[PDB]
């Protein structure tokens, strides 16, 4: 008659596969299914054979470790690789990846943000911590995601990877680990131009050029909210400010030195967004159209949107401090 | 009248600063002491308000978290030590070198291996091993010594930078990640390339070529036995193949993959030593050479020998096993 919600209904499972997809329309549960039906729909199951059981224990072990953060939580999680779900149709990366890359992918856009302390790299090696001192001061924040994702991969009732032989998991732990790596943003342009250099003659036989479109096509997930529609994007500006103050606060409680770009007395959801959009966002998303123009319509069409009805808004928001 | 031992003599107070200095003579106490007398020495105690007592707790602190492995163990940590140490004589490092870089060299060298466990990153990652997995099979053993490093310094008792600006704390930190960081054989190549290329047209005011330098610097005193006289380093290449042998069994034993040159039926003393002294040891301090003279007749000379006499040994040893085998 009527079936649970953890049974996706085969009109979710169409969205699911479009960047319009609502993040914000479902619980935790239901996007633990969505991300399930992923790996089977992929295939992953199936070429790696991934035991199902296993596949619903590891999700669930992962959920259970990111916190309650306003903007790295689990739902920002989903985001991520939702959002490579979907490039991964837009794109047709089937044609250019195996079926290896396609999990190393998946499963290292589930994991990049894995226990998240709600602080960046920058307050972490300030304020000194465990993760700072642990990791040498060397991206501690993704170093400590991978660790945690690992640490999971090796309880047996979680080893999604059980059944592949010693070689590949060597191969898939060294693309995850290289993959969540590349997401600090501290490394960002420094990644850019590697890929922008291998881009004058690209070469999907070359496996390094390979590696750095991968790594490319993570950040590219992994900042993509303003690809997603205004509704379900305006939203995430506000948890991301909600995190970035949190931690310019405890940073002057603590006498630690203080970003601007995370002031909660300088920064605003316009200002934040549109020297992002415009000198981040879309030259990242313009280089990648050039390898799969169809993500010009998709992806950069929202992007452009988006800038201008930021701009628009500030412009706005400049007006009224005047009247002041 | 007949004074402790770990009051230092002024002999061997003047025996520490030559690379011919027994490190086999003195125990962990005595090694203490020579360590701290370079900290005095060599102006650190001085140029960086290190209280003098805060300087032994923690050299105690940084000895007792050494492991006793046969190699990798506190008297290694005294030898690279005490070799950086006769290095910057030799050398005269502090005429090239700020004693901020004086200060990184030496308290990298002593942190370089702390908490070994005495099983390389081979056997760290493969093993897929609590290491491993924390540091994502990067370096997993020298990004530990390093973290080991650090929070002894966290500890107040033991922090000999605790009258240093925040500023140089960074600066020391970030030099200090660097060496150790650097002494991962698995980045041997690597780096000695990068030197060999700011080689090309070296200048002592490029902060990348002093940063080599350094690097090179520790990874010299890191395998510097070979370069102490015969008796003094022979007896560590068994402590060498001792901790070797203990790791090729436990991965026999695990399933897990050996190394040749760890494979107890195929390396000898000798064998072990002809190679890493003709390929890594003498072509490194070769290059390093052109940069300081002085360093090929007191370093570079007794490798010689030392390769010379473990060719000769090879052949003796051969024969022996021509007597041997059915
Ligand atoms: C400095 C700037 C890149 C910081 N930054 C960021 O890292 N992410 C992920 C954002 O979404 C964002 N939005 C505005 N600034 C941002
Ligand atoms: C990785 C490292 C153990 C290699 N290593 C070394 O450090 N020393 C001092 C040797 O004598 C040696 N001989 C072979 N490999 C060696
Ligand atoms: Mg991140
Ligand atoms: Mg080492
Ligand atoms: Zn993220
Ligand atoms: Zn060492």
């Amino acid at each position: 008659p009527t079936y649970p919600k953890y049974l996706l209904s085969p009109e979710t499972i169409e969205a699911l596969r479009k960047p319009t997809f609502d993040v914000w329309l479902w619980e935790p549960n239901e996007m633990l299914s969505c991300l399930e039906h992923m790996y089977h729909d992929l295939g992953l199951v199936r070429d790696f054979s991934i035991n199902p059981v296993t596949l619903r224990r590891w999700l669930f072990c992962v959920h259970d470790n990111y916190r309650n953060n306003p903007f790295h939580n689990f739902r920002h999680c989903f985001c991520v690789a939702q959002m490579m779900y979907s490039m991964v149709w837009l794109c047709s990366l089937q044609e250019k990846f195996s079926q290896t890359d396609i999990l190393i992918l998946m499963t290292a856009a589930i994991c990049h943000d894995l226990d998240h302390p709600g602080y960046n790299n920058t307050y972490q090696i300030n304020a000194r911590t465990e993760l700072a001192v642990r990791y040498n001061d060397i991206s501690p924040l993704e170093n400590h995601h991978c660790a945690v994702a690992f640490q999971i991969l090796a309880e047996p009732e979680c080893n999604i990877f059980s059944n592949i032989p010693p070689d590949g998991f060597k191969q898939i732990r060294q693309g995850m680990i290289t993959l969540i790596l590349a997401t600090d943003m501290a490394r960002h342009a420094e990644i850019m131009d590697s890929f922008k250099e291998k881009m004058e003659n690209f070469d999907y036989s070359n496996e390094e050029h390979m590696t750095l479109l991968k790594m490319i096509l993570i950040k590219c997930c992994d900042i993509s909210n303003e690809v997603r529609p205004m509704e379900v994007a305006e939203p995430w500006v506000d948890c991301l400010l909600e995190e970035y103050f949190m931690q310019s606060d405890r940073e002057k409680s603590e006498g630690l030195p203080v970003a601007p770009f995370m002031d909660r007395d300088k920064v605003t959801k316009a200002t934040a967004q549109i020297g992002f959009i415009k000198f981040v966002l879309i030259p990242m998303f313009e280089t990648v159209t050039k390898l799969f123009p169809m993500v010009e319509e998709i992806m950069l069409q929202p992007l452009w949107e988006s800038r201008d009805r930021y701009e628009e808004l500030k412009r706005i928001d400049d007006a009224m401090k005047e009247l002041q």
